[PDB]
């Protein structure tokens, strides 16, 4: 093994060297290239990886500040984070309109919420702050033409009514929105947030995609047989996000409904995505050569995120940090490869470094879900979300709501 996390000062430096790692993927911050990006997307053969991955990775970074106190990267971030935005200050550049799928979007905004959450830098008084991007993302969710009568609710996966999945209402997109009002709830204290994250969770629970015997999450369903075909695949990081914004939503209104809603679906990751302590990506992980670019950074999420969970519904902390503990070990055990002797794969439960090119890309997600999961680690030492009490970021009353945004010409 290469990397060491037995104690706090060994995570900070495995850490440090896994971000000097991921980031040779990126390419953004040199001359002639795009900021915010990895390289892609696979449709033009430009890179293996896909725009909301680029959001992701932001994220990804805004919480290694956090929780490691090293600012390095903070203005690539910086750069990254504000080159996306688009025109209206929404995450809906229209030049990515294939790629805008309601959880692209959303991934997005949660960047920018947890750069409110973390104090992360304030962009220049000139641009976009992060709060008010987070709002924007979650304003245009909420957007009634987002919101129709098929399956009695729910967002559809995708933004543009001719984008290939806008008939499939799947739980991701809904997953996103419902954790960005969670999330805006806390940090601002405006219920109408928390009405929405309601709401939309409710719907998930009725349309079945949460499971209400096991609690397991589901993908999705179509809208032409009302939803009840149910894609009954379990991919991580939806269990995980509804478990993030239910530990919100338990923070916010010491409702005990909301925790016996985190209990069950902690319950349920548990028993489904942890094998003898290890996070598994159970519909594609126990084979090699099928999990896309889009699951390879599954786990990384459900790292960062349960570890927040600990902090804003501290009831769960012994359940989850000596889980995250054994993870991550595993994740460690795995970072040998050549050529550089700490290269990262995947298959952290089987013990074994596996080329990434087993799955078809460079490496990206790989190194980026080991980074995460590392440096979480350290959530013990962290600050826990802030909210507008202690925050440095602010809003934009009117987010989401300009003229030329994208809904006035839906
Ligand atoms: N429109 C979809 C996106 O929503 C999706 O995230 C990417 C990656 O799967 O493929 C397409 O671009
Ligand atoms: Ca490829």
């Amino acid at each position: 093994q290469y990397y060491k996390i037995d104690t706090k000062e060994e995570i900070l430096e495995s850490a440090r060297t896994l971000a000097y790692d991921m980031m040779l993927f990126y390419k953004g911050n040199q001359s002639g290239e795009i900021p915010g990006i990895l390289p892609g997307p696979p449709t033009e053969h430009k890179g293996d990886y896909y725009w909301w991955e680029g959001g992701a990775m932001m994220g990804t970074y805004v919480d290694y500040w956090h929780l490691t106190g090293d600012p390095s990267y903070n203005h690539v971030i910086m750069e990254g984070m504000l080159h996306q935005v688009g025109p209206n200050a929404d995450y809906q550049p229209p030049n990515h309109t294939a790629s805008l799928g309601n959880d692209d979007q959303g991934f997005w905004g949660m960047s920018a919420m947890l750069a409110a959450e973390n104090k992360f830098p304030n962009p220049p008084d000139d641009k976009p702050q992060w709060l008010a991007l987070a709002q924007a993302v979650w304003t245009t969710q909420a957007s009634p033409e987002r919101h129709d009568g098929t399956c009695n609710g729910g967002l559809r996966w995708q933004i543009p009514p001719t984008n290939a999945g806008y008939n499939y209402k799947n739980t991701i997109a809904n997953a996103c929105f419902f954790d960005l009002g969670a999330r805006l709830a806390r940090y601002t204290k405006n219920n109408t947030y928390a009405e929405w994250a309601e709401k939309i969770f409710d719907w998930l629970y009725a349309v079945g995609y949460i499971d209400h015997e096991t609690w397991a999450v589901y993908d999705g369903g179509h809208v032409e047989h009302n939803c009840t075909d149910i894609n009954r695949a379990q991919f991580s990081y939806n269990a995980a996000l509804l478990l993030h914004g239910a530990a919100f939503m338990w923070n916010y209104t010491e409702d005990q409904k909301w925790k016996d809603r985190v209990d069950n679906l902690l319950t349920g990751i548990l028993r489904d995505f942890f094998k003898d302590g290890v996070v598994f990506e159970i519909p594609c992980e126990g084979r090699q050569g099928a999990c896309t670019a889009d699951m390879l950074t599954f786990k990384g999420y459900v790292h960062r995120w349960m570890a927040v969970v600990t902090q804003i519904a501290p009831h769960t902390k012994d359940r989850i940090l000596p889980v995250l503990r054994t993870s991550a070990e595993a994740a460690v055990k795995q970072c040998v490869g050549p050529p550089t002797g700490r290269r990262c794969g995947f298959y952290w439960k089987s013990g074994k470094f596996v080329d990434p090119s087993v799955d078809h890309t460079s490496g990206a997600g790989e190194a980026m879900s080991v980074l995460a999961a590392v440096s979480s680690l350290l959530i013990e030492y962290a600050e826990p979300p802030a909210t507008n009490e202690t925050g440095i970021s602010r809003g934009d009353p009117n987010a989401g709501m300009r003229s030329r945004g994208a809904a006035q010409h839906f």
